[PDB]
């Protein structure tokens, strides 16, 4: 059955990923591990919470997450593992993935373990949790960790425990919602009639350019697809098109294509190339929109 | 026992690999979902055809290709479902891989499922196919599909569902031979004596050039093994070696080997040295060979 | 349940490793492959090495490690197959991976296939060996291996057969123990009260550094943690910090640690913040430290 | 007190410009030799008359501009020797440099000697001539010219000469219109209301981007100061300002400035920062502007 | 006799500098163009400064010093014309340049004409000042300046007005001390016994650091020739070696030789080899020196 | 009247040549100072001896040139003074510059002034030398010379008191041959019947790549214009053309040219294209040549 799927920081040139990994079917001999992605900028959980926060939906019931940063590593912190409670960012207007009208996912059915560092801040606020407890039992930690490697100690070895089935509320202590570390968002601020936000990520290997500011926001200043927007990016670069689902609506190769991405944010883009590449755009230049 | 092998454009720096990866597990509880690799050139069909056309007889049979780069993704295009022919000879590469005298291969045994843009143009060269069929039954797909993500919604899912034995001929109406989108592939071309190509790849994270000059176009010429060669490339940047083998048949560290890569390809490297990357050599320069 | 770990120089932008992998899973149908990694600098077999030396006590025992990088692809070199003795580098007390007092592994658990060019010299070195055998037998290798991928030919394909059960002994005829090939490690020397030692690697995506310079190497110098180090690098670039077990330890973000990496190594960092990197730093520069 | 300035693709980091000055001393001991720049992209004629065209109102009359780019070194080719007839781009007013209201220049003051390559298109079309010569008299060239650098042999030497006071008209033959090399300029063009030009030049070192829009053109489609543009560039970076005489018209440091440039051409910058660089902004992209 | 001694931030790249020099040459026929530099970091005054604040010393009475960047070009900003008090950073202990006891230079014997934008902060420090006139006659600037060229209308022009004999109180009115503006200069902080202050710049071509750490803050501290320092940079690099007068004396080529530069402030450099290139050590990172 | 050309390491960034400008017009008000290039590598010498060897034909007689990499500055040393004697044959290069048959010097006339560090090696070995001494006399060095800058202190400032008029055997004692140094030049290698050598330069700004290997050593090996060479580089870098007098003699602008340059050494370019550019292409690597 089990399956744990796998994010870290810890890279893919050497063999830190291949050492959770061993210990994983050492643990849970059955297990399937998934990796997610092991190559976010080290240290920067804010960019980790952005790889985590929508797989759930995309799993079989049961899944556990092993996510990790752990710039904390070898201190007297613990890792946090919870239960979250809705699979999706939605549910009342479903959009479940997959084929037909997509596979609904039950309540209560995946389990994230992390470093208590604010890397499952989205994932909470996204969907909610049901309990959460510190990582402290010799039963699913080493007694003597590591100390440059809690990736490893208190976050690989524990999945692969919960993985075979380890009882989530034995890991150690119940933890009261304010003893969850968290970051905060910076809000998309409705000025004027405006939306200013910032690029919350270039989208490789595409050179695509995502903001933070989402379709919900959009929503509330009704804005719609085929909506004529102005788009400027570093504050001097006032893009114009419309808003389409798509990136061939931009017409010929190379267009300026302004559109939702898979997670429903406000994106930008040229149609079959790179956009952020040639003119060298990065992640935190400031973004507004307007119609 | 079903395997999924899976090859796109999507690159492993975040999680859009995972997601496909979770709906195929989702889909298919049972599947092995190995990967080919993600980093090809966005949009590069050409580049993508080279990664996937050799693979069917390292693979057991049955097993199902996932390949997408999908630059189309969100328009009326539909996916192609193909099950091809041979396994090898047109693609033999000798004959059959493995140990003794490889793992022949029973004919009609692999699907391939990509974008009907042309990617699957020189596996259907080689290996010819028995049926080919449009992607577009909800049974496969979603109803409502991520327009940005066809590589998701409209390969790997139907991937997924055909790898767990849905019949391949209820993923849509058949397609005729000449609604299966082909790229041309440029000749090679002989002027006197010599054969005038290109260089096709550089081997990464070798630096080896590769051409698209083959054995069956040395063969024709009457070149064979020991034979002294002349390649030429940008135009300026002429080499001299017996054709030989493999690298270390050039003797010292860092000598020039002339020799057929292990698709047949006239190639061109530094015995255990980097050729391509100190003189900043690329794909698409001009090759010449003469004896 | 079988497992192999694969490690290679063969990179992860083409189809070769999912060449190799095809034919694990053709080989030995139940198999799981486990990906060390692919990105090792080409041809560099003290780099390799390091990739693979503590790889076994993370792992279940039985696990194959096909490790290969193959610069004498082609030749009449044929690859060495190793059951290892000790899983641990210690001996009693053993310093094992795991929860609680972590996994103890039996003896002999653990088998290498490699090319016979060195690269399992520190696992040889670490671990010793029960049995060592040439890999020549026609039912583990191809009679017509391709020229330019024995690291295909003569490591995954043998690899798998040992993964589903084909006896070690009968791969080929035993191995002396002078025919198993070395590479010598260059010795950490003294000058005056000073080690001298060199920077083995940086510890990428972090841009740590680690040097060739042991613990054991400082205890014989009157050094243990809360010891005032000099730590000079390229014989230009001085740091100076106490040794400390991890990076926090350093206080503020950025302040320099110097440290035991987790394999044992004098290293040197920034608390969450890039050393290697902003300074060019690079392996083979010499360190030197004193107390 | 004869001056002669000198522009060339020779560069300044080798001795080749100072063997032109040591001559030039040589031929005229009381010259004065005023470099005005050696750095221009070698073999690039159009951009070499950039440089050269708006000299003569800013220098003493009897001024002999030695001017060479001479990819055709060492052929059959000779330098064309030409006096010049008015000194500014203006008929009556003339706009003349310095102080108060300027320095008048009396007609047909200035010498260009040159290459017969295009050089002196820009030059010719802006001042008009008054008499053209070859230069093939070995009174003022070299019996035996080194043929690979008849910059020095064909332009330095004989620029000596005139400077001197060798009568221009015994330099050689008189040339005929037609026997004067002329380079195409490339048309600023009409897409309905918007004009459609190229980036002629990065303005280093500031990054300051300049079109090929000029004055002129804007007027004719009823643009002067005030007047709110967009400038495309390259297809794809758009910026928005009015038209203002200067930089810090922008506000703010960083901000958009589009204004008219010291030759009267439609530029773009940055308020005291650059503009092309951080962008990697680029000669010859396409640019369009429209009120 | 009359010098004009040239320094701007308009490159060496086009006709800028040229056409500035064409001016000086018509104003002031007998008149020698000295280069200061072309290549400072446009727009940066405190850079600037530093290429000028020595000059007087090394040029002969009655020299006059062009020195502009100009970021408020086209405003309503006007140059300052000033002249220059003692020649000296010094006089008690002369330490004048030249041979013998070197070249004595008499008070009020130099004037420099810039942007009144700060660029003379340090040269008003060091040398003092007697008179100060703001440049407006349309004797000595254009009725009709170049917007964009202020560097050429309102500095090149009047300085060889100056330098022609224009006298220089009838430039414009006499400008009070308040009015002419001036940069703050970060003081070399006396912290316990040890200077905290900056690296000032990186000495191009040869990549030594230098601080702002002058000769006289050493005294103050009983820092002499001979003594043992630690000087770190960046915070994190405690260099070590003792004050000598060269880098010779440092040893062996490549050893660190921490010295005083000739405007006398304490710098650090490899023997015969770059320090910043290697390390990337850049302008404005921290400098701690104790002895 | 009189000249001084300079060369030196200081570069063009800041105020180090200015400084030495400054002076040489204090010492010698008449003086006219011509730079030759700042811009050599620091500390080579063998780079600045090839900027320096060919210029006294071309200047007027009595110039002096003052050529300076001062890596010893601040120690005992001191400069040398040299009056060479024939300014051409061993230097002819055809034989004299200049228009009609060129400008015959009279043996005797041109003085050097450098460091005693081998700088003038080829300058010597060229033109042969008449008198040489050591240069310590008061009347023409600082009594307190900037230990840090030898170039302005024992090269700049004598230099002028030269062009002054300062009789050359006052500067201080005459140096025996064996005192002044000299660095070792490699000669070309006969190897079979290719000549071995070198590139000694990159042409900057084309791109050609200039050899070490000699016109007379090609007429020594019976080699002249039209004969068929194979010029290999880098030992694997191969080229073909027959010797031609210049670049356009190769048809095709960017086809490879293999010629004699303005020093009558072997190089190879292609025409109107940079060759070193592309291919990175560096001094130092192996040349080798042959019929
Ligand atoms: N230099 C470092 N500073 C802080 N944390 C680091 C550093 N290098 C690696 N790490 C963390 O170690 C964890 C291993 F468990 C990884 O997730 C890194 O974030
Ligand atoms: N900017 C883009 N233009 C056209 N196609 C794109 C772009 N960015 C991503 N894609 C395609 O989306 C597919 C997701 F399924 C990927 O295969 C990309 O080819
Ligand atoms: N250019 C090369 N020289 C020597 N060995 C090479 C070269 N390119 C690839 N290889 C080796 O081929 C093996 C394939 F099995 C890889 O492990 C490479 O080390
Ligand atoms: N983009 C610019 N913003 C502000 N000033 C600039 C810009 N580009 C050039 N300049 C100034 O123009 C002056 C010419 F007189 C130069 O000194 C530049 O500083
Ligand atoms: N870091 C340096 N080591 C040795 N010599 C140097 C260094 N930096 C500059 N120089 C020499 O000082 C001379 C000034 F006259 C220059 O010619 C440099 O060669
Ligand atoms: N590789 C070259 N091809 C064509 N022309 C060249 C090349 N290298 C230098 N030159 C020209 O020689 C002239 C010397 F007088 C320079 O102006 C270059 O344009």
């Amino acid at each position: 059955r089990p399956i744990i799927a796998f994010m870290s920081d810890l890279g893919t040139t050497d063999d830190s990923v291949a050492q959770c990994k061993g210990l994983m079917y050492s643990i849970c001999p059955d297990v399937t591990v998934v990796d997610v992605c092991h190559s976010m900028t080290p240290w920067d959980v804010e960019e980790g919470a952005r790889y985590i926060v929508d797989l759930p939906r995309f799993f079989p019931e049961g899944t556990v997450f092993a996510t990790t940063t752990y710039p904390a590593t070898g201190t007297t912190t613990r890792s946090v593992a919870v239960r979250i409670k809705q699979a999706a960012k939605g549910g009342a207007r479903g959009q479940w993935a997959g084929s037909g009208a997509g596979f609904e996912r039950a309540e209560g059915s995946y389990i994230y373990i992390a470093p208590n560092n604010g890397l499952l801040t989205t994932v909470l606020e996204e969907h909610g949790y049901l309990e959460a407890y510190e990582v402290t039992s010799p039963k699913v930690i080493p007694e003597q960790p590591e100390p440059t490697f809690y990736g490893r100690e208190m976050v690989a070895i524990p999945s692969a425990h919960l993985a075979a089935g380890f009882p989530l509320s034995e890991v150690g202590r119940p933890l009261e919602d304010h003893e969850i570390v968290r970051f905060n968002r910076p809000a998309v601020e409705q000025d004027g009639e405006a939306l200013v936000g910032v690029v919350s990520a270039i989208d490789h290997p595409f050179g695509n350019v995502w903001t933070n500011i989402h379709r919900t926001d959009l929503e509330k200043a009704g804005i719609g697809y085929g909506a004529r927007l102005r788009l400027t990016l570093d504050g001097v670069l006032p893009f114009e098109a419309p808003l389409t689902p798509t990136f061939a609506d931009a017409g010929e190769i190379g267009n300026i294509a302004i559109y939702l991405n898979s997670r429903g944010y406000l994106s930008i883009a040229r149609n079959a190339a790179s956009l952020a590449y040639p003119y060298h755009l990065k992640e935190g230049m400031s973004a507004r929109v307007e119609a």
